[PDB]
């Protein structure tokens, strides 16, 4: 569990930093 919590932060992460970026 603490794997998909940490790889779902990661990944939310990515996003928001790539839409900020767009
Ligand atoms: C790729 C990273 C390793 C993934 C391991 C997947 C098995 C998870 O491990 C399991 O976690 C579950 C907790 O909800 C429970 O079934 C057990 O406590 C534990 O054995
Ligand atoms: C924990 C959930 C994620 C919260 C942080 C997401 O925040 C992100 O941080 C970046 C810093 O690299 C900023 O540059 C991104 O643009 C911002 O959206």
């Amino acid at each position: 569990p603490l794997v998909v919590a940490a790889s779902i932060i990661a990944i939310l992460h990515l996003a928001l930093w790539i839409l900020d970026r767009l």
